[PDB]
Order: C-alpha cells, then sequence, then structure tokens
C-alpha cells in the first residue's frame, strides 16, 4: 500500500492516501470573473485554494493522483432551496373547464337553446394552505361569468362547476327522501366537484387533481377528465321546505326559491335536484358502474407531488454504466438522486367555523363568498386540520463513486429535474469529496 | 483483486468494482410502452440509460459483471404513500351489531314479545380524527332505526347501543347510593360501550376495536364479540331526581321521565338502570369473572395498526435461503422489510366543551346529536388531547445481498402487502443498487 | 474464504456467505397450529419460507451453515407499543395515607380524642395528563370521607391531605407577618402536598412520588413517607381579614369563618395556621434540619419512570458470557437492550384559569371543586404548561453476535420487563438477522 | 501491525494504537492564564490532562506518535450558537431609498417642483418575526418624513414607498373596471413593495431582499435596485364611490377624498390611481417586458440566508491539498466544513385579523398605524402563518485526515466566516480526535 499512495499538486508537499475537496459557491472571485450569466444550480467553480492565481489562469493546474492505483471518494451534498406551493414552473396554476354561454330564445321549457365551450383557467401563484387554493379556484370561475356570461343571458342559477367540501346525505329520512332540516350540513369532509348537465372539467397535463385527492386506478392511461355523464347515481337529495311545513301543526314538498328567486333546478319528481357530486356518487352509487371502478379516494397533498432530483458532476467523477460521455447540458451523467426538499405539516385551528364565520367581518365583506344565501353555492367550511407546505435543508450521503486521474482546476456541477431541466429555486449547493484508495492496478 | 473486477457493458468502457444502478419510474419512455395495465406497486423499468434504444430493444442487452468473483450490492429504497384512516381495503369500515325490532303486543310489562338480528352495519371513508369517526359510527345505528325501527313499535328508548366517553359513577353517594347533582359527568375519560339487555356487539375481521382501545389478552383465539351478559355488576346507576327534593326544605327517589317521557328503563330496585358500560365493569366489578379476565385496556390508535411491508425484485437479487423461484405474482421472493409509513400526531385542543357548544350552533342544527335532552343518549364530550394520523416519507437502508452474475435490461419491482397483495396508494417507489465485490471463486 | 462459506438449506441450491432470515409474527399458518396460548411478547414462530410444509411438520428441518468457520450475524429489531399512563401492571394507581375517623367527645377544647389509620387508597385508570391525574388522586380521599368520616363527627374542616400546586406566600407584609390582598395567589407553581397534624402519606412500592416530582437524594435506602413532624417551618401564614379592616378607615386580624364557619384552625398566635405544605416548607425554611436535606425537587414526570426491556431468542444466538444455558422462562439469555418507548410531549395551554373558570360552567356543576368558597379546600389551578404522554415506534440496530452452526424450523422470541415478566402492551415484534462470516476454525 | 504502533508520552506508559484527544474550552486553568484577550471563536487550549503542570510550561511536553506509520484520527464536532435575526454583523438592517422633499411653488397643476435624494435608513435590532419586522422598516420612512419632509410643504399624500402584503384586484368588474365594494380585501398574500412617480428602492450589499422574497433571475450580476419605471402595466385600479351611488336607486365615479381630504392621486381618466405595486405588475402585466423577466417570486425566509462555517485546526492536522502553510489568522487551512445552525418554524395563528383588531387597543394606541382611515396608507394585514427563527445545537462527523507526528501541549481552534471573519455569536465549541493507523512507511 506503500509508495503508490501519494497526492502530488505541482509543487506543494506530497499528501498521502487522504485529502479533502470543497465544491463550494460563495468565493469573491467567482462571482467577478467566471460565473456571470448562470445561476446556483448550474454554475463553475474552482478546487484550488492558493489565492496567488486569479481562476482564469487556475483552470491549468492538475491535481493528479497518483497512477497504478484505482481511486475513488465518497460524496456528501447540502442543498437548501425555497419553492412555493402554487408556481408556474411545475404546471400547478391551470386547470380547463366548459361552462355556460349564450342562453337566448328562439322564436315553456322547450326552447332556451345552450352552448359551451372549454377555456384554460388561470390562478395566481403563491404559498398558500389547502383550503385558500380552493377559494381560488373558485374565483377562475365566476370572473368568467362577469365578463362573458353575465352579457348573454345567464341568470346566475346555472353556473355549472362549484368545488365543495360537504357531504349532500345527512340527514336523509327514507320515508319521505327529503332533508329534514330543510338546511345541508355545514360540514368539513373530503372534497369534490359538483356539476351540472353540460358540464366538466379536465385535470390533463396538469397538477392540482392530487391537491383534491382524486386519483385515478391506472395512472399511465391517456388522461384525465370527469363529463358530468359519469357520475350516475349521484343527484344531490332536494331540500324540504319548512316554513310551509306547520300549516299542518295549524304540507311537505322541495324548496325551490331562496329569498332571491334562485331555482334550485329540481327534476319532475319532488326527491333530488339536478346536481350531481363526485363524493356521493363514489359511496353511495354503485360499486360497479360510473366512478368507484375507475378512481380512488386520497388524502389531500399541499406539495402537490415529491419529485425527484439529480446530481451531475462531469469533470472529477468517472461516468457509471450505461451512460454516454457527452458535453450535451441536457444529458450529463448523473451521480446521485434524492428527494425534493418539500415536505409537510398539520397544524389543527379546531374552530374553522366560528374563525370562519368572523373572519368575513372583520377583512371581507363579499369578496369571497358572493351568494351568502343560497345552500349550494355557499362558501365551502373549513376542515378541522390544515395542511401548509415548509422547505428544510437536505443532508445526505451518496456512497463512494470511482473519480478521474487528473483533477482540472475548473469544476462543473448541475442539478436537474426528472425532465431535466435546471429547477430554478436552488438557493445554496455545496459539495465535499474525500478520495481514498480501491484496487491496484 | 486487480483484474478479475471489471464491468462491461457490451460496447462501451469497462468499469472497475464500483457503480450504481437506477431503479426509477418516471422515464417518459415506459410510460408509452411498457407499463400500460399496472400501477406504481408492480410496474417494470429499464436500467439503460443509453437512449438511442427504445425499451422494447433495449430489453436484449445484458449488463455482465465479471466471473470468478462474487458479487452483491447493498439496497436504499425511499417509497411515499398517501391512505385515508378509513377505507376498504384494510377492513375499516365495518362492525356488525344485535338491535332490536318489531316490538308489538301479543292479544301490565308482561306482554310485548321483542326480536333481535344481526346487520353489518357500513360507515362511510377519508380521513377522520378520533372522535369524528365516533360520531360516524353512532350514525349507522340510528339510520337503520329511521328505516325499520321506527315503522314497527319501537319507541327510541330502547336502541341498545351506544359509544360514549364518559365515566357514569363520579357523584356516587354511598349512603343513598345516587348521583347527587342530578347530572352525569360531561367529561372525557376512555371511550366505552353501552348495551342493553338482548344486544351485542361484534368485531370479528374488522379493525375498528383497535381504535376504541379494547383488545383481547390472548389475541389469537377465535374472534371478538362482546355480549350484555358478559358486563355483569357493571350497571350504570340512576339518577337522583332533584326538582323533586326541594319539599323537604319547604323525598329522595329516581328519576324517570326528561321533559319528552322517554323511561330510563329503572329497575324493580330504586338504585340503578338497565344500562351496562364497559368502563365501569371494568374496573367497579370483579377482578376475576366477567371482564378484566378476558379483555385489556389501551390508549386509542388513530391510524388503526402497524403493517408490514415487503420489497422484492426477482431479475437482479439472488434468493435468499428457504425460498422457492417462481413466477407467480403472489410469491416473489423478498429482499427487504420495512414499516408502512402511517405515523399519529397529538394537538391539545384543551376547551373540547365550549368548542362543542358552539360548535353545533354555526354548523350543525340537530343532525348529529339528535337527542339533545336525554343525558344518556346525549353527544359524547370531546377529549382535551386529539389525534389524528399522517404520512410521511420513509428512507431505508437495507444491507447487502448478492447479485446475480448477468443483468436483464428489463427489471421487475413489487410492493406487497403481509397477505400478499399490492397496496393500491403507493405513490412514489424508487431505488439505487451499488454492487461491490464479495469472496472469489 | 472461497470454499467455506456454503449455505445449504436441504434440497435446495446452496448460497453463499449472505443470507436473511426473517421473524415475523402475522402468518397465517403459525395463528391456528402453534400459537393457541400465548401472545405476542412470547410468540412461536418459523424461518422456512416455503409452504410446501405446514409448520408442525416443518419443525424438522435445519438450515445448517457451513462449519469450519465461525457464523455470526446482525440484529435489527422493531416493536411498536400502547401503554396507558395509568395502570395496575405498573403500580401507578395504589397510594396510602392516614386520615381521621371518629371525632366524638368524651364525658372547652381539651376533649374530643382523635382516630387514626391506614387506607390504600385506589384511582381509576387511563391515559391523563398531569394535572387530571390530581384531581383523580383528590377525589380518592373524600370519597373515603363521604363512606366513613361523615357519619362519624367530623366537619369537614380537618380532612388533613389535600395535593395542591401554589406557593402560600406570595403577599406577605413582613410588619404585620399577613396576606395583604385577603385571598391566595391563584397561580400555579410545582406540586406540592398539604398536611394536618396527626396525618401523613406514605409512597412506598408506589410511583406516584415521580410524578409529583418529589425525589429522595438516597433513591436506595428503605422506603419513602412523610409524616406531619418532618414539615417544621412550613405552616402557611394566617389571612388578613379586609372586610373588618375598612372600620380604621370610617383593625387588623386573622380571618376564621368563610361564609359556612368553616374554621381555618388558626393558632393561639395571630400569624399562622395548622396547615403545614411541602413547597414552603423546603425553601422558606431550614436547609439544615426537616426538608431540604432529605428529599429534592424535580420536574414532572408524565410517564412516571423510563424502565429497560430485554430481548431474548434462545435457538439462533449462542449465549453470552456469564449466562446459563437453562429453558425456564424467565432466565432465557438476554441478546440485546433498549428503552421502553414511551415519551413525554409539551402543549403550552397559555390560559389555564379561564379555561379552568369556564369549564366548569358547561361541562361539571360541582362534581370536581366540591368546596368552591374555602380558599384552602379550592381547585388547584392548572399549570401554563401541560404534559402528556405518548407512544412512538422504535428502529433500533444492536450489532453483530455469533449464531449457532445449525438452525431449526421453529423459533422462540421473547420480551421482558426489569423484573422478568412479559410486557403485556407489546402490539407488534419483528426481526431481521443477517449472517456474516468470522475467524475460522 | 505490532510493533509500530504505540503512543509514548514522555514518562506515563505506552498506548496501543487508539486514544482519546479533548479539546475542550472550559478549564479554569486556561482562562488566567493563557486565554485573556480572545472569545469562544479563537481561543486557545492544552490537551494534558496531569494537573501537575500549569498551562504555560506545559506547552513544552509533546505527544509523539510512533513514527513507520502514517497515523490519522477522525473529528466529532459539537457547536452551539444564539444569534439574533435582525443585526448589524451580517447587514441586516440597511436598506436606501429614494423619497421626496421640498415641494414649494415657483412664482394649475403645472407648478411645484419636487426634489429627490438617497438615505440609507436603518432600523433597530433584536430577535423579530416576519411581520414585526415589517412595521419596523414601514417605521423608517415615517420618522424621515416628521423630521425633513414635514417642515417643506410635503402634505403626506405623497410618501412614496409603503411595504403591504396584499392584492389590490379582488373585486375588479371588467364591465366599469372599478372595485365594487368600495374598499381593497383585508386578505394576507405574498409581500410587495408599493411606489410612486419619482421613487424607488435599493437592496445593494443588504439582506432584506431574502425576507421579503424578491429574489433575481441571475443572482451574479451587479447589484440589485427597482424604480418606478420598471413597474409598467401595475398601477392599482381606482376605488368606486358607493355613498354616492344610491342616488341612482332614489352614478358611477372614482372616490378621491376620505374623510380628511387626502388625494388617491387619481389620473386623468377615471379607471386607475397612480401607485405601482410589485406582485400586480409580476402576473397581471406583460411576462415578456418589466418584471416577470427580470425578478422571480419566493417565500419568505426569516433566518434570511443559510451561510457556511468553516473549522480550523492549525497545529494537530496536517494541511489538506493546494492550502499554503501560514500564521496569518485569516487563510488558516480548513479541516471540515458545516453550516450555520440557524432554522426556522412555522406556528398558524389563524386567526391574524381579529388579533390584529384587539391587539391596537390594549397594546397600541396609535404608534403603529398612524393612518387609521386611508385605504392604501393602512396596517398591512398579518399573515396565517407565522414563522420565526430558532437556533439549535449542532452534532456533526466530519470523517478522517492525517495527523501530524509530534503534538504540542497547546493547541489553536479557529471558527469562521464565510468571507473569513470570526463570528461572534458562538457561545459553545468543543472537539474530539480519535486517532488510528493507516498505510506503513
Amino acid at each position: 500500500t506503500e509508495g503508490r499512495n501519494s497526492i502530488r499538486y505541482s509543487e506543494l508537499s506530497p499528501l498521502y492516501d487522504t485529502t479533502k475537496l470543497y465544491l463550494v459557491d460563495n468565493k469573491s472571485a467567482d462571482i467577478a470573473s467566471l460565473n456571470y450569466q448562470n445561476d446556483h444550480s448550474n454554475f463553475l467553480t474552482t478546487v484550488v485554494q492558493n489565492n496567488d492565481f486569479t481562476p482564469t489562469e487556475a483552470s491549468t493546474q492538475t491535481i493528479n493522483f497518483d497512477e497504478r492505483s484505482r481511486w475513488g471518494g465518497q460524496l456528501k451534498t447540502i442543498m437548501h432551496t425555497n419553492m412555493p406551493n402554487v408556481n408556474e414552473y411545475m404546471f400547478s396554476n391551470k386547470f380547463k373547464a366548459r361552462v355556460m354561454v349564450s342562453r337566448k330564445a328562439p322564436e315553456d321549457h322547450k326552447e332556451d337553446i345552450l352552448k359551451y365551450e372549454w377555456f384554460e383557467f388561470i390562478l395566481p401563484e403563491g404559498n398558500f394552505s389547502a383550503t385558500m387554493t380552493i377559494d381560488l379556484m373558485n374565483n377562475a370561475i365566476i370572473d368568467n361569468y362577469l365578463e362573458i356570461g353575465r352579457q348573454n343571458g345567464v341568470l346566475e342559477s346555472d353556473i355549472g362547476v362549484k368545488f365543495d367540501t360537504r357531504n349532500f346525505r345527512l340527514g336523509w329520512d327514507p320515508e319521505t327522501k327529503l332533508i329534514m332540516p330543510g338546511v345541508y350540513t355545514y360540514e368539513a369532509f373530503h372534497p369534490d366537484i359538483v356539476l351540472l348537465p353540460g358540464c366538466g372539467v379536465d385535470f390533463t397535463e396538469s397538477r392540482l387533481s392530487n391537491l383534491l385527492g382524486i386519483r385515478k386506478r391506472h395512472p399511465f392511461q391517456e388522461g384525465f377528465k370527469i363529463m358530468y355523464e359519469d357520475l350516475e347515481g349521484g343527484n344531490i337529495p332536494a331540500l324540504l321546505d319548512v316554513t310551509a311545513y306547520e300549516e299542518s301543526k295549524k304540507k311537505i314538498q322541495p324548496l325551490e326559491k331562496d329569498s332571491k328567486s334562485r331555482s334550485y333546478n329540481v327534476l319532475e319528481d319532488k326527491i333530488n335536484t339536478a346536481y350531481r357530486s363526485w363524493y356521493l356518487s363514489y359511496n353511495y352509487g354503485n360499486p360497479e358502474k360510473g366512478i368507484r371502478s375507475w378512481t380512488l379516494l386520497t388524502t389531500s397533498d399541499v406539495t402537490c407531488g415529491a419529485e425527484q432530483v439529480y446530481w451531475s458532476l462531469p469533470d472529477m467523477m468517472q461516468d457509471p454504466v450505461t451512460f454516454r460521455s457527452t458535453r450535451q447540458v441536457n444529458n450529463y451523467p448523473v451521480v446521485g438522486a434524492e428527494l425534493m426538499p418539500v415536505f409537510s405539516k398539520s397544524f389543527y385551528n379546531e374552530q374553522a367555523v366560528y374563525s370562519q364565520q368572523l373572519r368575513q367581518a372583520t377583512s371581507l365583506t363579499h369578496v369571497f363568498n358572493r351568494f351568502p344565501e343560497n345552500q349550494i353555492l355557499i362558501r365551502p367550511p373549513a376542515p378541522t386540520i390544515t395542511t401548509v407546505s415548509e422547505n428544510v435543508p437536505a443532508l445526505t450521503d451518496h456512497g463512494t463513486l470511482p473519480l478521474r486521474s487528473s483533477i482540472r482546476g475548473v469544476q462543473r456541477v448541475t442539478v436537474t429535474d426528472a425532465r431535466r431541466r435546471t429547477c430554478p429555486y436552488v438557493y445554496k449547493a455545496l459539495g465535499i469529496v474525500a478520495p481514498r484508495v480501491l484496487s491496484s492496478r
């Protein structure tokens, strides 16, 4: 083992069989000279710590480890990131739906031809919770109504899509098939979608379908769209009229108008309305047809997907097996993998209804909750547990890999995504390599 | 060690005695070609990172490690899951009980033959807390009463089963054997069950018996059912009448009717009612007969059971000892074991009674708490600590195992349950294998 | 190293120098055949994973590792438990005290001979906080008074023992030696005990002395009992009368009767009462005699003692040094040690007085706080921080130990206490052994 | 290996091939003798534990490890620090802006020449949250107005810079281009800046730009300043007058004066005011010109930058490769790197508006929120999640490095910054070195 384990720089003393190599980015010389167009995910840094050499003339010395021995040293990384919840880079603020336009009469409810098209709604970006994002989704539909649908003959009783977090079944007397208290329960179950005949939603090439918790049984197929004609057996039951009920006590019928004459779209029967729900058609319906054979129920996910991240270092380590040696930017043979450092955290406000009753009195006149009298179009209640994403630092150890014989003065580092593109939310990157001796030659 | 440690792919340069092998699932080529019917728990992926080959024609190259040496490399996995609390896959929304039907008079309390049968109640699914699941269990009994028992001669004073979280003994004056304040304590101890003569509950092939905290001393026997005739010495003491007490002060007897004439089923004595409780018969009864010799008292468990999970990988590693080499799906020799990544977390609301007094005023008219005047049938109070499950990622290191000589291009992975079936709630799976050299040949 | 490292089962292929061995308990064949009388702490399981053999006929095959080599493999365990705070198994619901009975007059306060004896109070079991357990201790004294002491001549002013969490000194004007506001401070310091002449408490063979925080300087001596004659220099100062004070302003004396004529047992002087306190005699007294030379002050401990746990495995590993090879159940040579997985957690309610003022208005008429007018017998205030125990899973690595040459098909596992008895609160146990090669033969 | 592995001190027994060496700073002899001018980041300590020698005469003995062998031992450190959020050492309380002075009339809004200059505001230091620092920034502008701007002709309607956390777009009816409720939403989104024509802010050589979350796409360029002429397409829309609206109902125009006649600087149109916002010009503007092509949106960062820290030890370890052996203080060859132990933590107050409505009634008359009637100059609302930094201890393991042959009695330690200067907030430093044997000689 002796003799063949020296580490010569060029003119200093030779070391023996253990050093360290620091890949930092906070040198004050590289900022003005080498790195001028690139950022913390694709920077270019030096290894020599000599400061008799500007880094343009330090790109010539070679730290040549001794030959007749195979070398190789382990890798330790420290990265630290800060990305928001909703952003444009990871496709988290887009969803397209199909809502109604141009309700006009031709020249009796056997008239009024309705029209429909697709839109690709877009909501703002920031770091939000799991409930505030629902209110931002439910604003991207109404500001389409205030632009296009109001000037035509739409009368704000047939919007079509509305994201809600209730169960429209509690209180269903099976003898009369109506809800007894004359109001729906203001309780906070799993979120769902509410449709209307002629509408639908599409979550293809988006990421908000992980936030709601509506997955798919075969997650590799073609795409993910939900129409009105898939929610069979999931109509919301009609609401009993209680102010026209006490004439029997000095008789029973559904309610149709609520203080402003908004129709509930009650059908020809006197049992249920014309609104279909996802959560009510998943377990109160048929476990063979429609839904429950096509999707799956899942808890909410605020960080909306945990993707992997690839470290690359193509001037020190040798290439792993089945990798082509290239200098194109988006191939760069991978030296280690990790997970993206974005976690989740629960908080348990526990009130969630008084804290919603009082919040829209000192902070919010009517900007959210525009329709505070209709029971279906009312604001959804907040859950008793709330979840917010957070960013933590990550300390990792990637094991040993063989390294080259001669190491150049300037070095590249690269931190990529799963689709080979640099993540712009990386704030700090830092690595330490410690070479050892392996088998002889 | 030299010479016999080369790693030849087929046409690239030979490596020496350390590489890495990435088993990812997020390749954009495998989605359209190989994996079309299966999901993240049973997928099929490639190892070659060459991108001159579609993965149908990359299933031919062999990464043959060198012979005349025994190889073997350690394994590191990263999995991430999201399952709800109550679901159908792990038998967490079923329990059967025996309640009453058809109370009619034959042609004096020596009449009215009562009947009884079993039902297998079913409650909805989602992610709930430890108290909201109690209210969902206590709704699956009343909606049977509103369907079958109300149309027969049942008068809603003899329901039979009711899940409660109180202690019906605090305030028991031993001289007069009645409760002095004329009301039970609205305090929040361990949950129990409340029976009535002719009823019972059965938790065989279910999992909700871990949520309540009612275990069994010999947990391997046959099953787990609790009848009325096991709770001997656990009758709830009768409640003293205080509004007919101040006639002595210008005398003592139990109370029978409460503002709506609901009978408390007071016995022939004037001491105790005809309701038996589990918690009151476990420590105030007999430590030899009945209960305390058959069950055990345990804290609540929201995740309801911590089961193990098995990794399988039958194209790279060799088979461990006493395993048969097969290609049936539900045998697949196991390469490592872990724990299912579902934890628990406490929150301490600390109010739990004002936050229950005020919650059913802005959110809930009478949907829960249907009987808000009877002391036994009243809503149970919430504990001062609440517990909710949560899902975290899991980073594991499984040590070294010997691997085969030639590795095919396409590889299988499989993540199973304890009863050899694929868990559908796995969202991300990821592995890294790093081969080393062992003994020679 | 080659040649002498084979692992033959009996009829499969021979492995080489690394396997794994799974000691699971969730096999569906062992439940019906082998394990029928025992539980998760002392079960009996198989190693062969062949399923051509029922485990009664699989107790014959031997996985014989190769001779002429010393073997040995490391151990990894996963255990998961759920025990309550207060229970009978770990002596956490017993304490004996000496209170008063039979105050009768012989035939002037030179009469009324008093009597005293010991009782061994017992309180119920469950999972409670650090303050609710104080209220349960303070109920086990009053229900003795309502049974035996009330029928004799005891007049509920001389109970004798009362667990309190205040400091009865704040507001002591040194000129007049009385408390100025006419009320004690309703503040929430360390808990103590309150005695009365002729009483005492004994915490021998109990565990609640760790919950209060009253330790002992020499913790190995004989036992732990505290009488009235040890608290010298710790009398509570008497309370100034303020309603008979404003006659000086159109004079100073202690108060004796409080709205129901309960005597404070004021002494012959007009300075202090006849109640002694532990916390007030520990630091306001003498640091040489009495207390402060015999006990110690310690923070509260909700889990009440962290005991160790021993793993045993007497069919695979060899015996460690100085252990006798036996098959009695309560010796079983130990293969590794851990800690019991019961932690503590703080919550900081921060109100603790309004949340106590309002709690006994919607939940509690007078069941606790029976005497809500006497200042000494009033309910103690809750601390501003509260602590509750919790149960977490435990992942441990115990290092390497040498194992036997031939391994039988059926195996024993055992998880014991520090006094060699099986803990009944173990819910899941799981181990993995991975053999390696050590020195030759 | 035998023979050549002795460790001779000078006169004790020789050890063999494993010891430990403790670098503590809490010796009571070094405080009075060696360390008299320096602190915990640059102290000077001994290794001999003999106490027959004062450390002035213990700087002569040499713990000479054996020659004809290369030695080297691993390093473990324990450091513990306490730095505030806002301080002077890390440039966290400085920002310069350009506000207005000397509005006087020359001798019709075609007069009143305005003047502008730069100031370098300075705010106090301490440990604050993410919202209280915003209020301290917004006080450093007004106390300039009360000193210089009030005595000239400035009329407190044209301050110019104001840090706000709202979105001034919610409620924008696209038909009339005004905000319908007549008030802005008191909601708590990402923070931004609010400008006025003729002003600007500069965050060069500061650190508060990481607290707001306004990053830059190329983070290496020259500096970071934001003027009014970069925020094109981001004017705040004007506010509709609702008290002059009900004359149509027994008509629509912007509002200009608010109860004290403060002008909103409404433009020649009747659509929008003359205030530009950052958050409203980032996503409602142009994704090609102005902003969104130059900056980036990021969550808040309370610790404001995670910098690295360097351990140095220039009397025991040998120098790593490409380091010059020197005794100047600010070079000192680095033996290991870490991260600064300052983390972040979220708390979720959840009220944030009632807790702001009530906070400025019992604690704050008008010191903050000086203008509680103007909608633009009102106090910004607090977020529903708040983040505070915290300090934790750090336990690290730095691997092995080769050490010298003879070790002197006195030793140096040094803990530096990224710009080679001693951090004054280090409270405890502690290291343990354990030598082993490497290759022979």
